[PDB]
């Protein structure tokens, strides 16, 4: 991969999508610890906090040597709020690197334009890059290799889903969505993923090698009415099908306990492969 951020898989072609996932599955093989990053810091630049996030970011810089630094942004108010810019050539000269986790995608693109330095997109509304790296590290270990799994996602069209459909194609993974009337993704993710779409969740989780779904995004709840992907609509999968949720869970609505602790589960291996993955990427854009 050879664009200097990672907002999204905009620039990435397969072949260097590949070689993060093959060096994710390297340094887990390795059980990777190393001074690679020695005397370099990434910035954790959150809008909006996230133990999970701001734990694979710190442990991911600290195995590879280096370190986060976290910067709680929700402390400044708007009415105190500097241009992204200002932040941007600031923090370029303190640190190699800057994770943001932000409400809006715009926000996180503005930062890379203005920045000198990598800029990733630890989550934005419009799309999550490295959750869908773990997903695909996470399948590939799974079932050997990822050309011609089929995916299906079950839930909201939101950022998880565009990035799966985004490395869809990058991949050879054949993704099946259903959402709601409303909640569809773009249907330029969807035609590009050459992707399978319905409004029925059975339709799309038969015969799949994984179901995949995440929490929603009174009336919302209703509207989602029969999409929870329980221990009965894990049964549509192919016998060696499998589990992920991004977590955390909202047990009772897209899921249940038995469902993500289970025999068909691979949610806590998806989740550890974060870590794997975020190691991944931030050896190659900070080395
Ligand atoms: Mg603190
Ligand atoms: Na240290």
């Amino acid at each position: 991969t050879l664009p200097k951020d990672l907002l999204d898989f905009s620039g990435y072609g397969p072949k260097e999508l590949q070689a993060l996932l093959d060096l994710a599955e390297q340094l887990k093989r390795e059980r990777y610890r190393g001074e690679d990053l020695k005397g370099k810091v990434l910035a954790l630049l959150f809008e909006k906090p996230s133990l999970r996030t701001r734990t694979t970011l710190e442990v991911a810089m600290v195995h590879l040597g280096g370190h986060a630094v976290y910067l709680d942004q929700k402390q400044v108010g708007i009415g105190e709020r500097e241009p992204v810019r200002d932040v941007a050539k600031n923090l370029e000269r303190f640190v190699e690197g800057i994770a943001a986790r932000v409400f809006r995608h715009e926000t996180v693109e503005a930062l890379a334009r203005h920045a000198k330095v990598p800029v990733v997109n630890a989550l934005s509304d419009r799309a999550h890059p490295l959750q869908a790296l773990a997903d695909l590290l996470t399948l590939k270990e799974v079932f050997g290799g990822l050309a011609g799994l089929e995916v299906a996602w079950v839930g909201d069209g939101n950022n998880v889903l565009n990035s799966l459909l985004e490395v869809a194609p990058l991949a050879g993974l054949k993704v099946r969505v259903a959402t709601p009337k409303g909640y569809e993704p773009d249907p330029g993710l969807l035609k590009r993923a050459n992707a399978f779409f319905t409004h029925d969740p059975k339709e799309a989780a038969l015969g799949a090698h994984a179901l995949y779904t995440d929490v929603w995004t009174e009336k919302r709840l209703r509207d989602f009415q029969g999409f929870q992907v329980n221990g009965e609509l894990l049964k549509l999968l192919r016998p060696e099908g499998v589990f992920l949720h991004c977590l955390p869970a909202h047990y009772g609505e897209e899921t249940t306990e038995e469902a993500v602790h289970g025999p068909r589960s691979r949610v806590f291996d998806q989740a550890e492969n974060r870590l794997h993955t975020a190691k991944a990427v931030l050896l190659t854009l900070l080395k």
